[PDB]
């Protein structure tokens, strides 16, 4: 495929229904050679039954609320691959109290502060530990949501996180740009990984569906090949348009 | 490829350097059946060879700027792709004289009218024209550059026919999403089709060098294809990071 | 008033209920000196009354479509402010079939040229007209609306024109700011000068209401005051946060 | 004074330079009644005299970084304002090596953690403190800077945290709307409180200079009074067309 070629490492994949499932299915139909990460022990053997079927028998535990723990993950990768091509960024989270009810009442300095380091710190706290060992041509991809652009109600701190993920974006790009390496993120539609929150989505979406990991995997897919060369520090929106409309 | 099985026409190919030329080339790579056409006489023979290495003999001649040129080409197109899946949209102009100088001194209500007509109308026009001709899943695809967003210096009214444009593209998604219809747009970096902007943006840019021909192609043929589904109404920048960078 | 000393040009008043009618009223209570333009004979008599009761003996007629009513209308002007400090543009017009219905079918290549023309172009127009004529410190200002930045239903080709007027904004900034001159732009929420479009903005807006000509007219006349020398090129979003909000 | 009745807290004062500080003197002189906080016992008599030169005898201590401190002084203030209309949050802090060199080997996870919790968490914290004391009709404002919005070299993770910031001004606009409290910001420019930026900065700047604190007050004093009633949750850009300026 158009990923033939290339090494991607994949964090995030929690169940066939995570968009980092649909994301590694895509970049691995084009030939793209996988490894992953999963966050704890209690998902493991669940992980490694994905690798396998990716042809991927690398599956590396990596908290990443812990440097030690993702320089000890970037080490055991680093034994069977010196060098790679880029990574996937999947993960996101906030304490369950911070998204719900009015927004000022919810937030928390604490709750501010876990959903800004597990949601943006995190992406770079990656590069950083990996940046050695990403060959020229690498690109690295993050996930996020309207949520950064505009006041969704209840996504609250969630919303800061990610506004600093995006920028976390052009930093990144823009730093890392000059020695071969590209990065960018895909603000996905809402994805079943509510009901209500769908049916919506659905009926003012452009597309008239709501998205999914299928249309968010290939979108990836081609983000970290040779074949979005021309892209860095952007923020594609994979949601069918939704964004850019207004009162259907 | 990733076009296979799809049928794609391709406005504006004047030469080897043209935008729509390196779009032809990935499209025609990843399997697509293209068709092209011409703005006159004085480049007939010429895009007619373009075609034939495009593995293409549907070469119809189509001004922009005549409603009647357009159903006639549509009309021939008919003949031969009785329905069709697409088609770039790589049209731009406006009278020598407004661009240089002071905008507000050159911009005049006939340079407004036509560059707005040729560059922005033209897109919705050819979409009209065509519209019961696209299968589901179709998609169409526009150029437009960074002076639709900022202020550029000699840009002058083609920032403005470009905004328009750019708005185009989210009504004209927004209206042919419910048929199965995704319309983009794609803001090219500078690309010589001046040699001190290309040396500017070169070193400012992320990724160091100026993006090409190819590199939009790729991006284009991507986002004319089922692999960008989820992705309508939007104006991916394909300049290497150079809008989200400032100051380097 | 912080307006004292400013001599402002008032255009687009028809009612009471006009958005430049509330932009009058502001400025002349925050002290400025103001002239009026009416567009026909149909409009003279109001605009005559109005600029009477706001203290104001200079109403010239102007048809923005003409570039010779244009500079007719600042020659009168010019007999009694042979300088003055900038003017409002609150001028809209599409031909009344382009407004209603799917944006495809509905836009035609005139109805679009229209649109702009009087819409757009007209604003750059009437500066190129009196350039000469502004003081430094000048401002003009314009008006907008968030159908220029997403496809909202039935606004149509009114959107591609905003879009093209709020880029001439950022152009014509950059071109007369060497010379003492702000150029912005306000983009207004709806309001009654639809009784659903109304009830729905008013619930999901952020300030729970719909925005009044007196908040426009005191943002209006803001922007045009010293108060604002230090913004230029911007469109301020006076909505009471709609445009910011999403899934309310 | 177009502040007249208003009593507004105002924090970050620690020299005449101080953007805080143009903002005081801005809104004092358009009739506001204003209260002052000082972060520690190095900066009390500062701004004790200047409080006094202001006429005002509000001047308590308040270290945003601690959640008490913040209550304490609300706890304080209530006893001379039960009510008031608002504050100024014209905070911001990253440790010392954060802000310089490149952005991926300059960030860390503590100084990712401080400067998103100083210059973000710390508006929301202290609306939170005193929502139930403002009345409706009240505002609040924080500062924010473009490289929220682009990858400014040196700005490095301040970049991710003034993003987060400017989301933060949309969640609690939204948040606190339905009672009567609008939330904005100011993106100014940069001013001495760097002589290349500032250098740079004034010859591509439309204004063709860069922005004053008196400027920048003069729009704080007009965001914070009743004038701009319609306008909550929006990022005012005064920079004098800086950002919306390219390659000049
Ligand atoms: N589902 C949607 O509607 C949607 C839409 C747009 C964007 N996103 C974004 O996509 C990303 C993936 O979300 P998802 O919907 O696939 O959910 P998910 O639960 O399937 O995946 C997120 C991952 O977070 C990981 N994680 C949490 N804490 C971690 C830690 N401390 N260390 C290492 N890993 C950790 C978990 O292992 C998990 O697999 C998120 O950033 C999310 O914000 C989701
Ligand atoms: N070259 C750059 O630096 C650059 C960068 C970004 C975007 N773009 C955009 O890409 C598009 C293609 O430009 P290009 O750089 O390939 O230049 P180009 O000259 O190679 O192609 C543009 C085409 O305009 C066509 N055209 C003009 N009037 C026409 C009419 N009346 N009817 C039918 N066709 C007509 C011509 O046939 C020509 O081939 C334009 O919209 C341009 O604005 C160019
Ligand atoms: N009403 C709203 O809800 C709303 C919302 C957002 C933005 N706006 C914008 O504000 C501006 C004012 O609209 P309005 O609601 O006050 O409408 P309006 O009908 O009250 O006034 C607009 C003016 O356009 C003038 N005009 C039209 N063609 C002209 C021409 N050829 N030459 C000279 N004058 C001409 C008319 O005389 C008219 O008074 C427009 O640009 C509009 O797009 C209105
Ligand atoms: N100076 C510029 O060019 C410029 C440009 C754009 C935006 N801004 C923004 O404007 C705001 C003011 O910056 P400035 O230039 O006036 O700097 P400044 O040093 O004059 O003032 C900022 C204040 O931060 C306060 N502070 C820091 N930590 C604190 C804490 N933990 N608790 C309580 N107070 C604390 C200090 O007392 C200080 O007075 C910042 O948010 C800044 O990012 C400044």
């Amino acid at each position: 495929g158009f990923l033939s070629g290339k090494r991607i490492l994949v964090t995030g994949v929690a169940s066939k229904l995570s968009i980092a499932y649909g994301i590694a299915q895509a970049m691995h139909r084009e030939g793209a050679e996988l490894a992953f990460t999963y966050q704890n022990d209690k998902l493991k053997g669940r992980v490694e039954e994905f690798a396998a079927q990716l042809g991927s028998d690398i599956v590396l535990q990596c908290d990443v609320a812990e440097d030690a723990s993702i320089d000890t993950m970037f080490a055991e990768l680093g034994k069977v691959w010196p060098k790679f091509d880029g990574f996937v960024h999947s993960i996101g989270f906030a304490p369950g109290d911070q998204l719900d009810g009015d927004y000022v009442n919810a937030v928390t300095r604490e709750g501010f502060k876990i959903a800004h380091d597990i949601s943006s710190y995190s992406f770079v706290a990656m590069a950083k530990a990996c940046r050695s060992m990403l060959n020229p041509g690498s690109a690295l991809l993050t996930l996020s949501y309207l949520g950064a652009e505009r006041a969704i109600p209840n996504y609250n701190v969630m919303g800061l996180a990610k506004a600093s993920l995006e920028a976390n974006v052009r930093y990144m790009a823009n730093a890392m740009g000059p020695e071969g390496v590209r990065v960018n993120a895909i603000s996905a539609g809402p994805i079943r990984t509510f009901r209500k929150m769908l049916a919506h989505c659905e009926a003012v979406t452009p597309i008239r569906r709501t998205v999914t990991i299928e249309d968010v995997g290939n979108s990836a897919a081609f983000l970290c090949s040779d074949l979005s060369a021309g892209i860095s520090g952007e923020v594609v929106h994979v949601d069918g348009g939704f964004s850019i409309a207004a009162m259907n």
